């Protein structure tokens, strides 16, 4: 196996958040049979963020995925050449996140690329005021469709205050090589940052995710 049970990343994101360009670095590593895996993430150009950090995080490895053994775990066997996703994060005040990846597998570590623009963030809201607290737990719900692996989610970040600040998340991932696709699914994941200096220039991550069957909700009812 080429997808061994200890892995390691590097990732780089070059982006923009309401104009503001910035650049990280980070390394990673985990147990991708196992779905967990950390990071720690370094701000190389454009800190301190202007922003939440949190908006940032679920950007920052789908081949970490734990699968049980009769879900095909499409974006493993897409290595090595490896796969692209792009996303959308429609927030409830109408930012906007897009982004696009790239994942290969470079001398036994996989590599990250990540561009991300975020746009018409409200310069009050709490992305902009950094008045969040970290994402809930998440259930993305997985269907094949056009040769392609889609994956929705209703995100949920904490705010300080109180309450949530949501997003509608759509992923479609793509293996450079046709590979089997899974039928339709779940997957579990919480994220959380575990560690940050004071002005987030130096973040550590965390996430846990696991695939399991749909119990029938896939839009409302999951």
């Amino acid at each position: 196996a080429i997808i061994k049970e200890f892995m390691r990343f590097k990732v780089r994101m070059e982006g923009s958040v309401n104009g503001h360009e910035f650049e990280i670095e980070g390394e990673g590593e985990g147990r991708p049979y196992e779905g967990t895996q950390t990071a720690k993430l370094k701000v190389t150009k454009g800190g301190p963020l202007p922003f939440a950090w949190d908006i940032l995080t679920p950007n920052f490895s789908k081949a970490y995925v734990k699968h049980p053994a009769d879900i095909p775990d499409y974006l493993k066997l897409s290595f090595p050449e490896g796969f692209k996703w792009e996303r959308v994060m429609n927030f409830e005040d109408g930012g906007v996140v897009t982004v696009t990846q790239d994942s290969s597998l470079q001398d036994g570590e996989f590599i990250y690329k990540v561009k991300l623009r975020g746009t018409m963030f409200p310069s009050d809201g709490p992305v902009m005021q950094k008045k969040t607290m970290g994402w809930e737990a998440s259930s993305e719900r997985m269907y094949p469709e056009d040769g392609a692996l889609k994956g929705e989610i209703k995100m949920r970040l904490k705010l300080k205050d109180g309450g949530h600040y949501d997003a509608e998340v759509k992923t479609t991932y793509k293996a450079k090589k046709p590979v089997q696709l899974p039928g339709a699914y779940i997957v579990g994941i919480k994220l959380d940052i575990t560690s940050h200096n004071e002005d987030y220039t130096i973040v550590e991550l965390y996430e846990r995710a696991e695939g399991r069957h749909s119990t029938g909700g896939m839009d409302e009812l999951y």
